[PDB]
C-alpha cells in the first residue's frame, strides 16, 4: 500500500491496478492526425464509443487497467484516453517516449533534449493537460538507427530520474532486445525496469530466456494476432503473421516451466482505431478477434489453466508482475 501510479484520471494506488494489460492502444495513429482528420475514424465520437464498448467488455472479463503505450508519434490523444477511461471505468496509464515514426522535430533532437521531453511528460504533464505519463515506450525494428540509440539512452535517463519503467517495440525475429538491453545497461538502468515487447512474435526461447535470466520483463503482448485463414490478404498477413494464438500462449507456459513466471507480461496490442496501417484494417482485426481486449482473460488464461498452470501463477503474471513493473522504483 502507498505506492502510486499515474493514470489519465490521476494517481491510483498500485494495489488497485488489479488485472493489467501492459501493451495496448486506444487508437494507433500519428501526431495531430485525430485532430486534423477525425472523419478517417468515422468521427471522434464514433471512435470513443467503440473504445468505451471494448473496454467495458474487457472490464466485464476482469481487466481493471490497461497501459496505453501510444507515444507522441502514435498520435496519443490523452484527452481521448481520459474520456474513455472515465466512461468505461477502466484505468489507463499513458506513455511518453517515441515509437518508429518520429517527425523531424524529434529526429533532430539530442539525447539531452529527448530526456527533457520525456521528463516533461512524466513530471509536468502531457501537452497542457496535467496528465502524467506512467511508462516510457521506445522502438527499434532491427539494429537501432542512430536516432533510436539516443531515444533508448534518453529513456534510460528519464527512467533513472523518475522510477517509471521502460517498454519496447522490437522486431522479435531479429532479436532486437539484446542490443536494446546492451544500450539500457550502458546507461546503468536496471533490467527490472525494462520490458522487451513483441517477444511472442518469435518462438526463440534461447533469446527469450537469455533476457529473462538477466532480469528483463518479457512482453508477450500480441496474443490475438493470427492471419491463419487470411492468406489472400497481404497486409493482414504481414501484420498478423502465421502462428496461432495457442502458439503464442504456449510461450507464457514455456517461460513459467523454465522458472521465469515473475518475468512475464501478457497483453494484446489491440486497438479501436488504426490509421497508421492500411485502410479498413480495423474490420479485418475485429473479425479475427471480436473479443478485443477481453481475449486474454476469456481465451488465454483458461487455455493456460487447462494446461495445468496454477491459478496463483496466473494471478502473479497478470496482477503482481504489472504492479511491480509499474510502481516507480
Ligand atoms: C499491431 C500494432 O503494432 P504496434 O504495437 S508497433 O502499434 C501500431 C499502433
Ligand atoms: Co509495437
Ligand atoms: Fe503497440
Amino acid at each position: 500500500t502507498g505506492d502510486l501510479i499515474n493514470t489519465v484520471r490521476g494517481p491510483i494506488p498500485v494495489s488497485e491496478a488489479g488485472f493489467t494489460l501492459t501493451h495496448e492502444h486506444i487508437c494507433g495513429s500519428s501526431a495531430g492526425f485525430l485532430r486534423a482528420w477525425p472523419e478517417f475514424f468515422g468521427s471522434r465520437k464514433a471512435l470513443a464509443e467503440k473504445a468505451v464498448r471494448g473496454l467495458r467488455h474487457a472490464r466485464a472479463a476482469g481487466v481493471q487497467t490497461i497501459v496505453d503505450v501510444s507515444t507522441f508519434d502514435i498520435g496519443r490523444d490523452v484527452r481521448l484516453l481520459a474520456e474513455v477511461s472515465r466512461a468505461a471505468d477502466v484505468h489507463i496509464v499513458a506513455a511518453t517516449g517515441l515509437w518508429f515514426d518520429p517527425p523531424l522535430s524529434m529526429r533532430m533532437r539530442s539525447v539531452e533534449e529527448l530526456t527533457q521531453f520525456f521528463l516533461r511528460e512524466i513530471q509536468h504533464g502531457i501537452e497542457d493537460t496535467g496528465i502524467r505519463a506512467g511508462i516510457i515506450k521506445v522502438a527499434t525494428t532491427g539494429k537501432a538507427t542512430p536516432f533510436q540509440e539516443l531515444v533508448l539512452k534518453a529513456a534510460a535517463r528519464a527512467s533513472l530520474a523518475t522510477g517509471v519503467p521502460v517498454t519496447t517495440h522490437t522486431s522479435a525475429s531479429q532479436r532486437d532486445g539484446e542490443q536494446q538491453a546492451a544500450i539500457f545497461e550502458s546507461e546503468g538502468l536496471s533490467p527490472s525496469r525494462v520490458c522487451i515487447g513483441h517477444s511472442d512474435d518469435t518462438d526463440d526461447l534461447s533469446y527469450l530466456t537469455g533476457l529473462a535470466a538477466r532480469g528483463y520483463l518479457v512482453g508477450l503482448d500480441r496474443m490475438p494476432y493470427s492471419a491463419i485463414g487470411l492468406e489472400g490478404d497481404a497486409s493482414a498477413l504481414a501484420l498478423f503473421g502465421t502462428r496461432s494464438w495457442q502458439t503464442r500462449a504456449l510461450l507464457i507456459k514455456a517461460l513459467i516451466d523454465r522458472g521465469y513466471k515473475d518475468r512475464i507480461l501478457v497483453s494484446h496490442d489491440w486497438l479501436f482505431g488504426f490509421s497508421s496501417y492500411v485502410t479498413n484494417i480495423m474490420d479485418v482485426m475485429d473479425r479475427i478477434n471480436p473479443d478485443g481486449m477481453a481475449f486474454v482473460p476469456l481465451r488465454v488464461i483458461p487455455f493456460l489453466r487447462e494446461k495445468g498452470v496454477p491459478p496463483e501463477t496466473l494471478a502473479g503474471v497478470t496482477v503482481a508482475n504489472p504492479a511491480r513493473f509499474l510502481s516507480p522504483t
